[PDB]
C-alpha cells in the first residue's frame, strides 16, 4: 500500500558522491517494512559533536516531526564521514490524498546542512498493490 518513490541514493554512486560532496549530508539507504521506515544517512565528519535528524511529514507538510538519528559505529568506514541510522513508525492510517515526504538535517559546529533531494524531498507514495 506504500512504496518508496525514489531509488536508493547509494545505488548511483556518482550522484550520491556529487550530492554528498556538495551538501555534506546524504541519505544512503532506506527501506519501508510493516509500518516503519528505517534507513542510514552519511554525513561529513566536520566535528566530534553532531546532530542528525529526519524531518518527516505524513500530512502534506501541514505538520512535521523531527526525529533524531543514532550514530552507527562502522569499522569499515573512513575518517572523512560518519553513518547515522533512523527508524520511524508510520501512523496507523494515512489517507490516500495525503503526501508523505522526508528530508534530512545535520547540525555541526554551529552550521546546518540539509539533504532535501534536490528540492523534492524523499517521497513515499500510495499504491493499489
Ligand atoms: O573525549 C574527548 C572529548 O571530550 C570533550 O567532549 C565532550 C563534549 O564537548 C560534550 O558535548 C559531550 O559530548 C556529548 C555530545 O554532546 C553528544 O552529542 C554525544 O556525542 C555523540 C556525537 O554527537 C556523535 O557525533 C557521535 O560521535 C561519533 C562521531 O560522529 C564520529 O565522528 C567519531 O568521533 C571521532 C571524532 O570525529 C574525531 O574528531 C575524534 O574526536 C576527538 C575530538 O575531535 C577532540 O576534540 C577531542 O574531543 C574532546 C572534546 O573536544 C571535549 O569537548 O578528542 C576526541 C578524541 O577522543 O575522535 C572521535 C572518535 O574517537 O566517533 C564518535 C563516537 O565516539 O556519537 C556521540 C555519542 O556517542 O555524546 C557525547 C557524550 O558522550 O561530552 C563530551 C565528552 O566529554
Amino acid at each position: 500500500n506504500l512504496i518508496l518513490d525514489f531509488p536508493q541514493p547509494s545505488t548511483d554512486y556518482l550522484s550520491f558522491r556529487s550530492h554528498f560532496q556538495k551538501n555534506f549530508v546524504c541519505l544512503e539507504n532506506c527501506s519501508l517494512q510493516e509500518r516503519t521506515v528505517t534507513g542510514t544517512v552519511k554525513v561529513k565528519n566536520v566535528s566530534f559533536e553532531k546532530k542528525v535528524q529526519i524531518r518527516i511529514t505524513f500530512d502534506s507538510w501541514k505538520n512535521y516531526t523531527d526525529v533524531d538519528c543514532v550514530y552507527m559505529k562502522n569499522v569499515y568506514g573512513g575518517t572523512d564521514s560518519d553513518t547515522f541510522s533512523f527508524a520511524i513508525d508510520l501512523p496507523p492510517v494515512i489517507p490516500t490524498e495525503q503526501k508523505i515526504e522526508f528530508c534530512i538535517s545535520y547540525h555541526a559546529n554551529g552550521q546546518v546542512f540539509w539533504d532535501n533531494n534536490d528540492g523534492q524531498n524523499y517521497r513515499i507514495v500510495h499504491v493499489q498493490w
